[PDB]
């Protein structure tokens, strides 16, 4: 019952025999001299010139004898110091081209060394700080920042790392959770988060293992110090070929604790910063020593960033809530809260409300939070659910620490950090900032194994490799449109619905001005019309009877008409489109909460002869009266900002149907509302991809170059309530609202079953960069 030989084991003992491995300590089974022989620490972890050439002392936490190498338990700096070798990080950058590996190595090693609470702010403090970090950002790939997920906590953005999962979609929501079937919690303190119960989808190491690829363990006791887990990993390398594992990962608590404490723009952090950079300049050096330097993929990548936070910043429930011990809540930089009594949700969120003028929180239901933070299919997320502002913090009840994670993770200060450097990663390269959802795919790709399902567009991030052993293919559209002339006579129409000749209907300057990136592919089985006007071409469904989609074109110079007070409640009948496939306009009577709005704005039309078409009944879509603010601003005024800022702006409207907040789009019975005494679907969102050329100096349809996306999916609430200030003009609010759901394209995908940028003179990876892309207005 001894470690004697066996520290850090990869294979598992198991009880009742004691362990020795990287987490036996957090089981309490160690063997006796566990921490006498594995967690050593004489004589220091550096050779010195004294030191070499030593007869093997078995009490010294590194070695310095010849014998040392052949174990792979050499101090870092053996070579350097007793041979004529250099520092890794004092030598010039060389390019790998091919991997170069020593002999048994059939594949390139994969190391991830992870940081905690890295902010990707702190790379500017350079070479000076972090000689060795720094050589890898600018001689390997690196991104100016990845964008971590909601809640930008630890455990949500290592597992989402690991899995390419939204925390969501594996489970993992939270530092601290609680599972209503399981009738436990989660704590980032206790044994109970090793229970396998809590942990979903499928991480890199299951699915290596799967695909027989040996993996080194992730996991490393906070007992076991920063200088023995690279040591470690440098004895596993040094390992058989039928031992030796291909996939490794190192574990820093820093810079996150130093964050907590001096904040993120401390001058403290630049001694944390350093011993961060001295680990990265040991695993750098001790590669070097197995000539390693030049075939293991290195990949340094953090899992949320810090901001300042003071004591002096609490908002408290207490002084919201009247029935404060009726609740339970899981504070800080988020609020999730939930009944004790196994109270009225309706009452808190309201209660919550815009309440105090300088309110630095906002509540929610999980359903209504922005669709980019994918925050609410799972059991374990609560209904009720608070945005805290950032800089602040939540309690339930009334300076030690000045900093704190786990905002909004669109939030500059919570963006953390990624670096590629290997043979197959890019040399010399800066890539764009990307989502830490996408790298399950790319660390499964460095590895040749097939990624499990997951939300990463797998061909988004082939940029960062030279060579990639996946080409993305455009997905086979499932249901072709129909395009149908006029077929229905203007008499054969009654809609309750009050308001030249010829050719009608054509095609002509309308797939060419207003589908300027090629026709969405619908993916999934429906019946739905092409159907063209002068100002703008759409897809109508004739299943929802609205359109899938309304793409359009404003030119800069494009100028916005006024709707007259005839042609107010206009909604005239399509003759394309049969009356059995139509909405009315008595359903709307009917409903007295509904209203309606158009897709394609009779704001924009290009004449008084055009603006006829935009009052089609086949460009009218469910929205409640609240909502129109929001929408008849957007039309009125911001495509026309947009247009005159960007050169002309594409526009793809449409509806989304997501009432299980799945992030998915909605089969038929899932629908929950329609409009009264018809089959006429209520959206929940409404979204635009408003497109243009990243070369402003041309027009958007004139564009040869990469394009330019700004999207967003707006809740079709009936009321803003979300919005304070919208008893206000809507210059003073609506632009705010829409930049809180900001979308990517994917995003609206997902949600569409909708397929875009179908016809482009670009190659299909830069798309999916372009569909995976977020704004951010930050
Ligand atoms: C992020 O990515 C994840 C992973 O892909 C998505 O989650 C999956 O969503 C799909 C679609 O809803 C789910 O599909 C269903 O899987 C069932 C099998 O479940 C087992 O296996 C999965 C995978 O290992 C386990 O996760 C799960 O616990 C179970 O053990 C099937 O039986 C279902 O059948 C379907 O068949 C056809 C369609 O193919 C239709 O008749 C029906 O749709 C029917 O349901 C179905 O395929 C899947 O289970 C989810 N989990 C995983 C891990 O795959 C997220 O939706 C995605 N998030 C985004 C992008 O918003
Ligand atoms: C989630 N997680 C880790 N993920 C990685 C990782 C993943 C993907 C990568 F690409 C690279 C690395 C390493 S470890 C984790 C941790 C983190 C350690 C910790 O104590 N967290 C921590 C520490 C300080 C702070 N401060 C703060 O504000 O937040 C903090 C968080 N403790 C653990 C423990 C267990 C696990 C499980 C074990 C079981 N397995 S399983 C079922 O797949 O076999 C899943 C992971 N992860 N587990
Ligand atoms: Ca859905
Ligand atoms: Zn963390
Ligand atoms: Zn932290």
């Amino acid at each position: 019952g001894s470690c004697k030989g066996r520290c850090f084991e990869l294979q598992e003992v198991g009880p009742p025999d004691c362990r020795c491995d990287n987490l036996c300590k957090s089981y309490s089974s160690c063997c006796h001299d566990f921490d006498e022989l594995c967690l050593k620490t004489a004589r220091g972890w550096e050779c010195t010139k004294d030191r070499c050439g030593e007869v093997r002392n078995e009490e010294n936490a590194c070695h310095c004898s010849e014998d040392c190498l052949s174990r792979g338990d050499c101090c870092t700096n053996y070579q350097v110091v007793c041979k004529g070798e250099s520092h890794w990080v004092d030598d010039d950058c060389e390019e790998i081209k091919v991997p170069e590996c020593p002999a048994g190595f059939v594949r390139p090693p994969l190391i991830i060394f992870s940081v905690d609470g890295f902010r990707a702010s702190y790379m500017k403090k350079g070479s000076k700080v972090m000689p060795n970090i720094e050589k890898l950002r600018s001689c390997g790939t690196h991104a100016p920042y990845m964008r971590p997920v909601y809640p930008t906590k630890t455990f949500p953005n290592l597992y989402t790392l690991a899995t390419g999962l939204y925390p969501e979609s594996h489970g993992i929501v939270g530092n601290s959770m609680y599972d209503p079937v399981f009738d436990a919690s989660f704590h980032l303190r206790g044994r109970e988060k090793f229970n396998h119960r809590w942990w979903g989808g499928q991480p890199l190491w299951i699915t290596a293992t799967k695909q027989g690829v040996r993996a080194g363990t992730f996991f490393w006791s906070v007992s076991i110090p920063h200088e023995r887990r690279i040591l470690t990993i440098l004895q596993w390398l040094s390992l058989p070929d039928n031992e030796r594992p291909s996939v490794y990962a190192f574990y820093s608590e820093q810079p996150d604790f130093s964050g907590h404490k001096y904040g993120p723009f401390g001058p403290e952090m630049t001694n944390p910063l350093r011993e961060i950079d001295k680990t990265v300049g040991q695993l750098m050096d001790g590669l070097k020593q197995l000539r390693l330097h030049r075939c293991v993929n290195v990949i340094f990548v953090g899992d949320h960033g810090m901001e300042d936070v003071t004591c002096d910043r609490t908002e408290f429930l207490s002084n919201y809530l009247t029935n404060v011990d009726d609740i339970t809540l899981v504070p800080g930089t988020l609020g999730r809260i939930r009944a004790k009594s196994i109270y009225d949700p309706k009452t808190i969120i309201a209660a919550l409300t815009c309440k105090k003028p300088d309110q630095h929180f906002k509540p929610y239901m999980k359903q209504h939070l922005p669709k980019r933070l994918h925050y609410a299919n799972n059991r374990r997320i609560e209904d009720i659910h608070l945005l805290v502002d950032r800089r602040w913090h939540v309690a339930r009840k009334p300076c030690f620490f000045q900093g704190d994670h786990g905002f909004d993770n669109k939030v500059n200060s919570m963006q953390t950090v990624f670096v590629g450097y290997g043979p197959t990663f890019k040399y010399r390269t800066k890539v764009p900032p990307f989502e830490n959802i996408e790298l399950y795919n790319v660390m499964c790709d460095l590895l040749g194994l097939k990624p499990a399902p997951n939300n990463g567009t797998h061909g988004s991030l082939n940029h960062l490799l030279r060579t990639n052993t996946f080409r993305p293919t455009m997905p086979d559209e499932v249901s072709r449109p129909n395009y149908p002339g006029i077929m229905y006579l203007q008499s054969e129409f009654d809609l309750g619905c009050t308001c030249l000749n010829k050719r009608l209907h054509t095609k002509g300057s309308t797939k060419e001005r207003h589908l300027l990136y090629g026709r969405p592919a619908v993916l999934y089985r429906t019946s739905y019309d092409i159907l063209y006007h002068t100002d703008f071409e759409s897809g109508y469904s004739e299943i929802f009877l609205m359109p899938l989609w309304t793409s359009y074109t404003i030119s800069k110079q494009a100028e916005v008409s006024s709707i007259p007070e005839h042609l107010t409640n206009c909604v005239r009948p399509d003759v394309r489109v049969s009356p059995g496939f139509s909405q009315n306009c008595l359903a709307y009577k009917n409903d007295k909460q509904m209203s309606y709005g158009f897709l394609f704005p009779p704001y924009l039309s290009s004449s008084p002869e055009a603006k006829y078409d935009a009052f089609l009944v086949t460009n009218m879509v469910p929205m409640y009266p609240a909502f129109k603010r929001v929408w008849a601003y957007f039309q009125r005024v911001l495509v026309k900002k947009y247009a005159s800022e960007r050169n002309g702006v594409n526009v793809i409207s449409g509806p989304i149907f997501d009432y299980n907040y799945d992030g998915l789009r909605d089969t038929e019975d899932e629908i929950k509302q329609y409009v009264e005494g018809s089959s006429i679907p209520v959206p929940t969102h409404y979204y635009s991809i408003i497109t243009s050329c990243l070369d402003f100096t041309q027009p958007a349809d004139k564009c040869d170059g990469p394009l330019s996306v700004s999207s967003f999916i707006l809740p079709h609430r009936p009321d803003n309530d979300e919005s304070c200030n919208s008893s206000e003009d809507e210059s003073k609010w609506v632009e705010e609202l829409m930049k809180m759901h900001t979308a990517r394209v994917r995003d609206i995908e997902h949600l569409t079953g909708l397929d875009f940028y179908r016809k482009t003179s670009r190659s299909y990876s830069e798309i999916l960069t372009l569909k995976t892309y977020l704004h951010t207005y930050e």
